[PDB]
This record gives C-alpha cells, structure tokens and sequence, in this order.
C-alpha cells in the first residue's frame, strides 16, 4: 500500500510537469507565429521593392 | 497554408508592379505621340520649302 501510494503520488507529479512542459511549448509557439508574421511581410514587399 | 499566403501576397504585389509597368509604357507612348506629331508635320512642310 504504502508503495502504491508513492508511485501514484510520483505519477500525480509528473502530470502537471508535462503540463507546464505544453505550456511552454504553446508560449513559443505564439512567438514564433508572430516571428513568422513578420517574416511573410517581409517576403511581401520585398516583391514590391524588386 | 504559409507557403500559399506567401505566394498570394508576392504575385498580388507582382500584379501591382505590372500595373505600374503599364502605366509606364502608356506614358512613355503618349510622349511619342507628341514628338511623332513634330516629326510628320515637318515631314509634309518641307515639301513646300522644296
């Protein structure tokens, strides 16, 4: 019993460390998008400067 | 879907320079037709001074 109860409280754990793992994963992929925005724009009137 | 927007806005950029380019040649002819005008009028007014 006592095994159990710290194995599943180590799996408790480990959830919410994956968790913030996706959080971060979701706040850089917002960076990048609004990186990638600037990028398009770029190669937008970089044709219009040619 | 970023390579496609990426390519609609370039060749709608591209559509606008070709407008401007257009835009040139019409110019550039309707000068031509001002110096053609000269030109012919000289052209047929020399025959009297023969």
């Amino acid at each position: 019993a006592n095994r159990f109860t710290s194995n599943i409280k180590g799996l408790t754990q480990a959830a919410r460390n994956a968790n913030d793992g996706i959080s971060v994963a979701q706040t850089t992929e917002g960076a990048l998008s609004e990186i990638n925005n600037n990028l398009q724009r770029i190669r937008e009137l970089t044709v219009q400067a040619s």
